[PDB]
């Protein structure tokens, strides 16, 4: 089977579990603290690997002990690391994550460490014939548009059944990312992006943004407890309710779990309605568990 | 001049500066992140060194790069490290500190790493003749009571002007620490401890706890924006208003700055009223500055 490639950034999540959300200006004893490999596209590889899809991760890396921790972790999941881009400057970014044990909330303090991003030129080296699906985590959009253009160009020269399917995620409310709406077969837009653009529900977001996707695309917007919606070319609004666990313990990476699961379901040939439901079910199962392993 | 000894624990503060206090379940970009040597008694040594008092720090240490960072930092301040207790298990504890750039608040998530504490037996090795003042950060009280007993025993055999002056801090609302109230010439009790015991002001706390200190002792309770109070044997309540800076930027270690400053003022022979005022002034100056260096 051909692999699913994810392009994005691995992050070191340094996770502090507390029994309540820290009141400002207090001192609180943490229940525990752990390191966990993170990053959106990186977490999606974890879930795709767990679901049984061969996959490859492409991101920048800076050698060192943090590098070794996260790369060792990806290897444990049998994620193909062929296209790691080693950088000679900067370092693996760090996210300081507070998990409220009472609600499973996650609050993320993020700190850029100036690691250079994967470039269009880096991407030119990928052997596209190896992949049946390529997922791109939106970050340095002007370069990513070039990567997406290279995939399109490849696709024109292939039969309908050998075309690489493409998804993109637009998760941060940053202007430069919106151009990515117009690329890919599947476009994931976050609730945060939606709300930043003045939309109040997944349905408003989809109706209000659909005109920006490429002809034939499916636009997907997950909305936490309210489930997830999608809108395709036929104009039909699709929805799944959320499937919460009996007790929500850890929502760090729930959206990434949703994304990977939708990608997997669609790549298996399932309908958008089915993918939305599967996505919500796996994400909801993940929320009732620490980390990712117990989803299967 | 004889030194001032502080017994306590060095902590690595990993500090994230943000422009607002993180809303639960959000993602926020940090303005910056830095390492800073911390720990109560450890921060007090920093300030005493800056004020021009020769001092020594005694705490547990676990070799490694964190150790090297904090020990190198203490050496920069010319703090005597003769009595470092090297441990072969556990590691230097880590405090994850969120500083709200808008208010200077500090919110501390603390994570024990099972480093063994300094013991009464460790303390027996100290050459008491070297010190004119010994400050003890309240932690493992049953052992610390033994250290305090050894200092008392030493003192009985010395002239009034060669007696070592002693202070203790009771900062955490933990039962085992309250026994320490009955030791030392100067007893610092925190606002947090006071409020945990049902007191609503520094004055209520002092009137309500004075019966627990040893005959002749001065009990001190700092109350942030409301200044600091003290109560000695003569029954007179003493007070200084706070001296806030024009802009409060960083209150991490303000209490430790207050403690060190009161200790310094008293060790120089100043009155309790003067020490309280000096303590409030140096602390307030420290609050308008990142870290400690600019206080002098
Ligand atoms: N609290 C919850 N209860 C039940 N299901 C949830 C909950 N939160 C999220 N989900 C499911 O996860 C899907 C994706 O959640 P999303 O709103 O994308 O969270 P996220 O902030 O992107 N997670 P993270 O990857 O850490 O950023 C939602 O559509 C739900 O189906
Ligand atoms: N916001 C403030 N404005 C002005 N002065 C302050 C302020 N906060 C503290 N101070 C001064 O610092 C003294 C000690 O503050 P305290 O209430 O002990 O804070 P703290 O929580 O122990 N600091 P830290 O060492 O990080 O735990 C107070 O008595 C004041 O004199
Ligand atoms: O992108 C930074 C952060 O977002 C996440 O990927 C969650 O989706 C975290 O794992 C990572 O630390
Ligand atoms: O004791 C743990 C924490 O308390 C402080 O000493 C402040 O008084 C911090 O510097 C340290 O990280």
């Amino acid at each position: 089977e051909k692999q699913i490639l994810c392009v994005g950034l691995v992050v070191l999540d340094v996770i502090s579990l507390v029994d309540k959300y820290p009141k400002e200006d207090s001192e609180i004893r943490c229940l525990s603290q752990r390191w966990q490999r993170g990053g959106n596209a990186s977490n999606s590889c974890t879930v795709l690997s767990l679901l049984g899809a061969p996959c490859a991760f492409m991101g920048s890396m800076a050698p060192g002990h943090v590098a070794d921790f996260v790369l060792d972790d990806l290897r444990r999941y049998s994620v193909d690391l062929r296209y790691t881009v080693f950088q000679t400057t900067g370092s693996v970014p760090i996210a300081t994550v507070i998990i409220n044990e009472a609600s499973g909330s996650r609050t993320i303090l993020y700190y850029d460490r100036s690691l250079p991003d994967v470039s269009a030129t880096d991407f030119e080296k990928v052997d596209l014939t190896q992949f049946k699906w390529i997922h791109i985590e939106g970050r340095n959009a002007s370069e990513q548009v070039k990567m997406l253009q290279r995939i399109d160009a490849h696709n024109t020269r292939q039969p309908p059944e050998q075309k690489i399917r493409v998804s993109v995620e637009v998760e941060k409310p940053r202007e430069e990312l919106f151009q990515l709406f117009g690329y890919g077969d599947v476009v994931f837009v976050s609730k945060d992006v939606a709300k930043h653009l003045g939309f109040q529900s997944a349905e408003e977001a989809l109706r209000g943004l659909y005109g920006r996707v490429r002809k034939g695309a499916v636009l997907v917007c997950a909305w936490a407890e309210e489930g997830a919606d999608a809108l395709g070319p036929d104009g039909k609004l699709l929805h799944s309710d959320a499937f919460p666990p009996p007790r929500v313990v850890d929502t760090l990476g729930a959206g990434d779990t949703f994304n990977a699961s939708v990608i997997f379901s669609l790549s298996q040939g399932r309908s958008v309605q089915e993918a939305l439901r599967f996505g919500c079910q796996v994400a909801g199962k993940k929320c009732g568990l620490q980390g990712f392993d117990g989803i299967v």
